[PDB]
């Protein structure tokens, strides 16, 4: 489990999407340094024009690269279930607007480790915030969270990210989420705690296709010494 991650560890993010029935896919590839609980990637549509703005598509494109501090390790559920990894569901609701629903298996192909993606969307207003591209290309900071789910042996979460929008509002996003484990061996189930998560989007200046540069940095907190 956590020897899997001492050093940097290369990553492998594949999502195929489908939003008000508009189908795209989404293929990513970086590298997470757990030790210091840092995330580079870059993502590519591979489908050509993205149909909802890349920042609402964050949170579910590996939180087994979250810096969890030594007095917390024994709650770090995520690298507990590696290699055979974990199922990773989430219900995200855009406020006033539509809902992605996503399942995701976290796991090591080889020496990477993979995110492998199903995204649907519905309910989502043409000319709202999501279809009508209105939110600025950037991210916030948060606090993801976490509790035990100790019946289907595993964890939920919850947490609400913020999008600024062009106007100067946010736009809401709630996540419910549950993560189950893959395999049958034992693994962490932790008490209340969260993460603390932020991010920064930028642009390959030689990139030509839509996409996405990523630079995040998570460590866990909320349990005291």
């Amino acid at each position: 489990g956590e020897e899997l991650f001492t050093g940097v560890v290369p990553i492998l993010v594949e999502l195929d999407g489908d939003v008000n029935g508009h189908k795209f896919s989404v293929r990513g590839e970086g590298e997470g340094d757990a030790t210091n609980g840092k995330l580079t990637l870059k993502f590519i549509c591979t489908t050509g024009k993205l149909p909802v703005p890349w920042p609402t598509l964050v949170t579910t494109l590996v939180q087994c690269f979250s810096r969890y501090p030594d007095h917390m390790k024994r709650h770090d559920f995520f690298k507990s279930a590696m290699p055979e990894g974990y199922v990773q569901e989430r219900t995200i609701s855009f406020k006033d607007d539509g809902t992605y629903k996503t399942r995701a298996e976290v796991k090591f192909e080889g020496d990477t480790l993979v995110n492998r993606i199903e995204l649907k969307g519905i309910d989502f207003k043409e000319d709202g915030n999501i279809l009508g591209h209105k939110l600025e290309y950037n991210f916030n900071s948060h606090n993801v969270x976490i509790t035990a789910d100790k019946q289907k042996n595993g964890i939920k979460a919850n947490f609400k990210i913020r999008h600024n929008v062009e106007d100067g509002s946010v736009q809401l996003a709630d996540h419910y989420q549950q993560n189950t484990p893959i395999g049958d061996g034992p693994v962490l189930l932790p008490d209340n705690h969260y993460l603390s998560t932020q991010s920064v989007l930028s642009k390959d200046p030689n990139e030509k296709r839509d996409h996405m540069v990523l630079l995040e940095f998570v460590t866990a907190a909320g349990i005291t010494h």
